[PDB]
């Protein structure tokens, strides 16, 4: 017999229960194999991909991953595929881990407003990604249509205290990272594999800050890892912590204890970690500028006693969260929203300035702007910038080196361009750094900055 | 002793068989070290490397990838390198699991009409890339040169019904994907690891439509796939289907049951395939931008019994496939030798366009044109395209979105940009609606199109 | 208990030893868990990254990759984090295997002048990144502030002959590759992951010629590999071997018999390799262009008896090494200092065009220069040549095709542009031609060479 030859499907047939991200739904807890009728349905939507920058993302079920479906080895899935009427584009769905072709592809097209139904038996157990394949399939997985599917082990996983749903994929925008407003999908951006944004979950700060997963020491906890892709491959880590066990798709080898790992594009693995000391633990694509510079951070948080004899040190994770150590950027948010309706004010400069001056400017002159005498000079209360508050512009575009006098002090050092800033990100900081430590208000716009840096 | 210590070479010496792709030389049948004459003979030569897309390939045997050599663990391999004296550059070969400077390369250097010779002992079970190792070592690989060599155990490989040889290389053309006319090799695009092709077997369609591989339910499938590179790692990928067993070159580890693998650059692994259902299943490297834009898709064609139990959906396989369901594009190829010859028909046009209207257009106007009411417009006898079939060209490179009206039916939605497009393929595609479906008729010339594409 | 549960530390604090690449310490070589104290200091330098080409580097102790660190699992660390006063930015430490917030990096941000210090107990056996983890990440592991701590079992690893210490990167200046000078980080080329150079050990030739690896056959040799990243994976492959183990980081799958392996991002592997032919066996990141236009090579140079039952054969290894054959390129390096110094003599760019002409020229032409008669032609006592030598500068840049007779023969054949070399290396390789093999003699200048890239 094939593999999952466990018998036909006995009793009722079951409504699959499933689960948006980063949830999973619960163990099937069965021992006889069921049919299962799955019930999915695509969405077409703008969501915020950034703070204040919004894409039209194609679901499946309105969310990037999309909706988790959990069944057991041996079962047979009835699929309903259904496209919203609001829908532009016509949809499918293949399932990895499917035996036949295009792993449903070719069986569940579907026009908006139009719903699609195939059957397959799941012969195989394992963690397998599901996505859209409607040409050009490399735009629909892009525009955010894959998820997971779980077909389990007949006796199903052994027992965790928590399991999380966590899927990286690449984001291609016509615009450059953290510029405002509603960006295009950039077709020659993805052709080139050139991404804007590489991400967890849909969005940068899906699971970080007050998002973050939770644990307590001694747990276990299970992650279902997927890599959407469409076109990168995931160094996949964890900051500060081990994975007991890293195991892909349904594969027989099973790596333990490992702390970085190459999912494939389209690949999934399952991880799991015991929580052994308190504080975030960062889950991340280890090509380093997709963490720390294109959005590819989610946080496991842990709550619990302390091990001094395990870890004895300081607690400063902002120096590498930088603008993710917050709770939020909603004060980003904020500002965007009232910038485009004609209202923003000092105070929401402010507040925004304030979120992105974490990391990006406290690591040099620290979050309250006294610098180091004689190392980092101070932005509080600082003589060289109200001397000349527009020069500020330069130096946060263009650097600043060379002998420099501040505050009755000698500087003689080297602060690196921040070019790839955008203009309100550069015209909000300033404006916070004006508003704070005794400095002279006033404001710099957008516009300000433009000019600035439209300058030869 | 060393490893493959199996005694001296016996017997008479073996002029070893070589075989072209897909194929594989048989399993050498034997219990004893022999000592295994192979000669190889370098071209370089012009060949198709996409429809109408002439390239200058620098082959080991006359195809990309290169012949396959087959010999056993033990075996002493007297290796002669001949370089065929129409070559233009010398070449060389380093044949990965030989033990030895260069694998080869220090000892296999060779000018146009001149022959090397070296010998070395197969100490390493394993299948493993070979390739040119001449200076500048990226633009010989870049150009076809790498090819497969297994090295079997001394008991043979266990036996399957069908073994195939598919090999992934990246390629770089100074002009863009489907770029018709002889393209010369891009070093700026290689150096920057951009290829403008992916592709199995060195060609697109290579194994695609009547170039399908083949098997019958049952049966057990072994591929042997390297990826040449020269860059390039591979998420390699069987749509629909499972890999029984995937092992790198001559590892002691077996990864069973996974559907995803990276390879890679200049990697090798056997797979293993049992076919249980019907259908085509599409080995991909699933950084997906490179399966669907770039060329990166092969196809296993399985013939046999459905099996409802298992899978049962419908069969619309061009929704994915795209121009590669059908058995070939050779209309496109015809329109392109007669475009050059200046003897382009317009029924030449339509041939080339119905080509490639599949997938690209006919996803959402459908293979007959009628759309869907309310949701795609018509383009059979569209009132819309008569009104101004000029517009049309438009239409196709940058898109259509808003609210217009199509045979007495209202739409508001959104056509995307297709400026990827060549300009002979949007003059073809015009020209193939034009002439079907009781359209005007006329034809889009690849020169219309060049103006409308320069337009601000 | 934890893993690494193996009693309280005991006996007196050991301070621990520290080497510089490619280097590794000792075996710790007890049976007990100690309190080890790490001293750990930042330099920021500016050192050689290639012949003439000069690089800003923010080090760990002094060198790319940084000192390597070698404790016992169970052991208690107690790190001591120190930065330079000549620095100018803040530094950070984050240790792959620590079990805690940012594996340190959360405790360790020091300031220039400043010490930091915290204690971790080492629960994970395996080899292991560590990096500096302060904003901007990516520029500051783009700098060179990475390096390897091992974590032994505490039976301590198999006895071998020889380890060592190579760690690959990728670097990120604004001067293409070999533009001479000091050259800036380059954010924009990072961000996009376009390294300029790819290297073992923090600079082009670092392990190759006269400072190769040595081991002797039958010698085993273990080599301690990291990926420092920031960005890339490494197909890491070693020519004309085979590596006996491969394990990554501290897990518990150990692969056998490999060629090539895939190091991610940020990870590290421990390979093993058994010496069996003499000779040069080459490291390089497959990703072919890396190895070979990058400076993605380093050299095991292995003595000892011919086993010509094993391999035999010719031993022309310049036809890949190339301009890495030779014991060094310091002709280059003279003629760069000579030049900026505005005392560069004939004979300083005869012998720096000498180092450059192996491979790059000679594969064709010869290291004689007497090219093969009728199908390359000689640049020895050249008409061709001295009827223009001006058009030779054109020849290097764009190439040289069609009908041509030099010295009384005639040649149809086709010599590739060469536009990546630089105008300095374009006009010493000309000046070592033009004064080698009874030509005119005189010089080519870079400014010459400008003049004519310049030309449309
Ligand atoms: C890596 C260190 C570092 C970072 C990050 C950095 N700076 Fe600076 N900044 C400096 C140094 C050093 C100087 C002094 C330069 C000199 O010696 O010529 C400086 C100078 C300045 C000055 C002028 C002198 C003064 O004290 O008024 C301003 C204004 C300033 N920085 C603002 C910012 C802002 C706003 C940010 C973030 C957007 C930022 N800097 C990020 C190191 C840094
Ligand atoms: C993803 C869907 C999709 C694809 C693929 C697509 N179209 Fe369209 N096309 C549309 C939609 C929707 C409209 C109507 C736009 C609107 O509402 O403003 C349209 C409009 C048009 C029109 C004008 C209206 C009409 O019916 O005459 C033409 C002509 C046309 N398409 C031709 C093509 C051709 C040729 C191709 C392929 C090269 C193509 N389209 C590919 C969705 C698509
Ligand atoms: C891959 C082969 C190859 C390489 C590498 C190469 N050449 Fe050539 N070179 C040729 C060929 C072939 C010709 C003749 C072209 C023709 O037939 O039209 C040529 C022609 C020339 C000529 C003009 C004819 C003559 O003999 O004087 C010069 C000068 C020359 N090369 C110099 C160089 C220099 C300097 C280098 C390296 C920087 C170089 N070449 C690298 C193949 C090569
Ligand atoms: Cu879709
Ligand atoms: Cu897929
Ligand atoms: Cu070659
Ligand atoms: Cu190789
Ligand atoms: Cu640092
Ligand atoms: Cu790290």
């Amino acid at each position: 017999k094939l593999p999952g030859d466990f018998g036909p499907p006995r009793g009722e047939p079951i409504h699959a229960v499933l689960t948006s991200p980063p949830l999973v739904p619960p163990p099937v807890n069965r021992t006889y194999p069921a049919k299962v009728i799955v019930e999915l349905e695509v969405v077409e939507k703008e969501m915020q991909i950034s703070e204040g920058v919004s894409y039209t993302f194609w679901t499946f079920g309105g969310t990037v991953p999309g909706s988790f479906i959990r069944v057991r080895q041996g079962d047979t899935v009835e699929f309903h595929l259904k496209n919203h009427p609001s829908s532009k584009m016509p949809h499918n769905i293949n399932l990895h881990g499917v035996t036949g072709p295009g792993g449903g592809a070719a069986s569940s097209f579907t026009a908006p407003g139009h719903e699609s139904q195939f059957t397959f038996k799941a012969l195989n157990e394992g963690i397998y990604v599901y996505h859209c394949a409607t040409a050009p399939v490399g735009m629909h997985i892009a525009n955010g249509m894959y998820g997971l599917i779980l077909v389990e082990p007949p006796e199903g996983l052994p027992k965790v205290d928590h399991e999380y749903y966590v899927m990286q994929g690449d984001f291609y925008t016509a615009g450059k990272y953290r510029e405002k407003g509603l960006q295009p999908f950039d077709m020659e951006k993805a052709i080139d594999e050139r991404p804007s944004y590489v991400l967890f979950n849909g969005a940068e700060g899906a699971l970080t800050g007050d998002k973050a997963l939770h644990a307590k020491v001694g747990e276990t906890v299970r992650i279902f890892v997927g890599n959407g892709g469409p076109n990168l491959v995931s160094s996949f880590h964890v900051i500060g912590a081990i994975f007991d066990q890293v195991r892909y798709e349904g594969g027989t080898n099973v790596q333990k204890n490992v702390q970085t790992t190459l999912i494939p594009a389209g690949g999934a693995a399952v991880v799991k970690f015991t929580a052994r000391v308190p504080g975030s633990y960062v889950l991340v694509d280890h090509s380093i500028f997709r963490a720390f510079n294109k959005g590819a951070m989610a946080i496991l948080k842990i709550d619990g006693a302390e091990n001094k004899l395990v870890y004895s040190g300081k607690e400063l994770d902002s120096v590498y969260l930088g603008d993710r150590a917050a709770p939020n950027m909603s004060a980003v948010t904020k500002a965007t929203q009232a910038s485009v309706s004609g209202t923003l004010t000092v105070q929401d400069q402010v507040q925004a300035g304030r979120a992105l001056f974490a990391g990006t400017c406290s690591v040099c002159h620290q979050g309250n702007g006294a610098g180091l005498p004689g190392v980092f000079p101070p932005l509080a209360k600082s003589d060289f910038l109200a001397a000349d508050p527009k020069r500020a512009m330069n130096i946060v575009l263009h650097g600043l080196n060379g002998k420099i006098k501040v505050n009755g002090q000698e500087y003689d050092s080297v602060m690196p361009p921040m070019t790839q800033l955008n203009d309100d990100e550069v015209a909000n900081i300033l404006t916070y750094v004006l508003n704070s430590w005794d400095n002279p208000g006033g404001r710099v716009s957008a516009e300000d900055v433009k000019k600035v840096r439209a300058q030869p």
